[PDB]
């Protein structure tokens, strides 16, 4: 057989996908990465499925760094029971993720964009609970709530591109869950490529209003060591 570990493979293919007979192009490369990810079971990373009140000093979610180049990041997000990763964007990024244990809800949205043929400004009479300050009203943007399914390790991988399902919210459902995440290019808060947060305003794909909000006071994510086979 003589092959590298499945995680070494994924990392190879993510590098090929995001940087003599003709080699793959972007679509075939993205479909193969998707293929490699679907096979990924929790035990291939030596991730024991977790289960089971948390002290205000304990992170609601944790992160295991597997690998990072300028083309992609590769890691695992792990949500303790009841937590959730708030609604955030991925500015100009592709992304793939694969739930390893437990279950999650993902809600996939997008801000309307006149490049896709849709027409984006808020009616001034529009009213929401809670009401909106002046600086807030100037910052709301139209979006679309595309999906809200909940996924388990049986489901396929979840994909995102610069222009679709680029905003999402992950809720740990019925206990703790964890997922492998690929992001390309990786975030860079120093290169003006940050992870921005949003809430949906409250006055079946529907036009919704989104507001950008700071990172929630009680949401943070901490490193924790990675038990699986090492990359390269
Ligand atoms: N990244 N933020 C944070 N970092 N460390 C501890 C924290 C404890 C409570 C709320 C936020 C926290
Ligand atoms: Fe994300």
């Amino acid at each position: 057989d003589n092959m590298a570990s499945l995680i070494q493979r994924i990392a190879r293919q993510a590098s090929l996908t995001f940087r003599a007979p003709m080699q793959p192009g972007f679509p075939e490369n993205l479909s193969k990465l998707k293929s490699l990810l679907t096979q990924l079971r929790a035990e291939d990373l030596n991730i024991a499925p977790r289960k089971a009140p948390l002290p205000p000093n304990l992170p609601p979610v944790t992160y295991m760094h597997i690998y990072e180049t300028d083309g992609f990041s590769l890691g695992v997000f792990l949500l303790k029971s009841g937590t959730s990763i708030p609604l955030h964007d991925h500015p100009g990024m592709h992304g793939m993720l694969k739930v390893l244990y437990g279950t999650v809800r993902i809600s996939c949205m997008d801000k309307l964009d006149a490049g896709g043929g849709q027409r984006p400004a808020l009616p001034p009479e529009q009213q929401f609970e809670p009401p909106l300050q002046p600086r807030e009203r100037e910052a709301v943007r139209p979006g679309v709530l595309r999906s809200r399914a909940e996924y388990t390790e049986a489901s396929g991988p979840c994909i995102l591109t610069p222009h679709r399902d680029n905003l999402h919210q992950i809720d740990a459902v019925e206990g703790p869950a964890a997922f492998l995440d690929i992001l390309a290019p990786p975030y860079d808060p120093d290169d003006g490529r940050d992870c921005h947060y949003y809430r949906v305003l409250e006055p079946l794909p529907r036009e919704v209003w989104l507001l950008e909000t700071p990172q929630a006071d009680d949401f943070w994510c901490e490193g924790e060591p990675y038990p699986g086979p090492k990359v390269f």
